[PDB]
């Protein structure tokens, strides 16, 4: 599923995202975009061998199991292709164990090079929230 900018603002939202671990909102939102531009399908390999999994692109190194990542841990408690589903949750309740990790949401890359610092409030400018 391809989620519109203001219906996963919604679905974070309703999961309980929204200013989880200190995060905002538009953060979230932010992050999704710029990992898979909001499609739950998204995957990417990594040159290590683990690959990236759904809207906040989830590591198999450390955060599902996939079958396919040598020494890899499954601290999520899901395969990693419960994180592609339209349904957000297992991506939701996974990104909170990872933003909860010390790093906040360094975990992700792409937020901090490209949402860090940034008016991430414009990521849900105009939603009905
Ligand atoms: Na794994």
């Amino acid at each position: 599923k391809v989620f519109g900018r203001c219906e996963l603002a919604a679905a974070m939202k309703r999961h309980g995202l929204d200013n989880y671990r200190g995060y905002s909102l538009g953060n979230w939102v932010c992050a999704a975009k710029f990992e898979s531009n909001f499609n739950t399908q998204a995957t990417n390999r990594n040159t290590d061998g683990s690959t990236d999994y759904g809207i906040l692109q989830i590591n198999s190194r450390w955060w599902c199991n996939d079958g396919r990542t040598p020494g890899s841990r499954n601290l999520c408690n899901i395969p990693c292709s419960a994180l592609l589903s339209s349904d957000i949750t297992a991506s939701v309740n996974c990104a909170k164990k990872i933003v909860s990790d010390g790093n906040g949401m360094n975990a992700w890359v792409a937020w901090r090079n490209r949402c860090k610092g940034t008016d991430v409030q414009a990521w849900i400018r105009g939603c009905r929230l």
